């Protein structure tokens, strides 16, 4: 069965793994430690982009608005923000794309400043029905992945359910939904994680996260050849593996999920 298989992977790897596979309507199909708390890491940027798109939907935000910043706003990992900084801004669109596809921390932090900070992202989660996910810090200190710390955390089911509502439910307009989906499909950081375990005929979009204390996470949506729609969340702590082995670990979880996914 599915839960014993993940348990076996936990054993070989001396790792903690949380996984949730959820349907188009948010029902848990298979899970393992699906209700345990893990650090979100950069997976929070997916809901953050969704909040900004929701503000665009409501007319409260303009995709072309200039978000002004200077050198002091940059982060150690902020490859797009470093490129744009001499111009004095990134547009909302450029910040969304950079935060999602590159995981640019400064792009994310510009978006957080615009939505009213970690507390307003937490409120957005609550407004979707997610009872668990919470942001408290800005990037990157939210990556600390400390034991027993509940700041900046979700559960595999919460996040997968949240993402199924965004990607497949009615939270976003058709335009925003389609943009979020296409942005996530063009994610540049996830080729070795969940996608690597899924057949290349399936449409897949994802957002990864890498944290301290061996933290490596991915959440993906996919659409099968039959047209069946799913979200898979994989949250892992594997402080003994090397980075490439942490990505292999996630891909292996995804292979098991692939197996289970059927007509
Ligand atoms: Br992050």
């Amino acid at each position: 069965d599915f839960e014993h298989a993940i348990s076996d992977l936990e054993a070989h790897n001396q790792a903690k793994i949380g996984v949730a596979l959820v349907s188009e309507n948010g029902n848990l199909i298979q899970g393992y430690r699906a209700n345990e708390r893990f650090a979100m890491c950069s997976t929070f940027k997916l809901p953050l982009a969704a909040l900004v798109l929701s503000r665009i939907d409501a007319g409260e935000e303009n995709p072309e608005r200039k978000l002004h910043y200077d050198s002091a706003f940059l982060e150690e990992y902020a490859p797009a923000a470093k490129r744009y900084v001499a111009t004095g801004y990134m547009t909302v669109t450029e910040a969304i794309q950079s935060a999602l596809q590159l995981s640019d921390n400064a792009a994310a932090n510009l978006l957080l400043k615009e939505v009213g900070g970690p507390p307003l992202l937490t409120k957005y989660f609550r407004s979707l029905g997610d009872k668990v996910s919470r942001l408290d810090r800005i990037a990157p200190t939210l990556n600390t992945n400390t034991p027993g710390d509940e700041r900046d955390t979700t559960t595999p089911m919460s996040m997968a359910q949240t993402v199924s509502k965004l990607i497949f439910g009615d939270t976003l307009t058709y335009k925003s939904k389609g943009q979020l989906r296409r942005l996530l499909i063009g994610n540049q950081t996830g080729d070795k994680t969940i996608r690597a375990g899924l057949p290349d005929s399936w449409v897949t979009g994802d957002k990864t996260g890498s944290c301290a204390n061996g933290g490596r996470n991915d959440v993906a949506f996919f659409i099968t050849t039959a047209g069946k729609k799913y979200v898979l969340s994989v949250y892992t702590n594997a402080p003994e593996l090397q980075g490439e082995e942490r990505a292999l670990l996630i891909a292996s979880v995804a292979k098991l999920a692939r197996q289970y996914v059927v007509h």
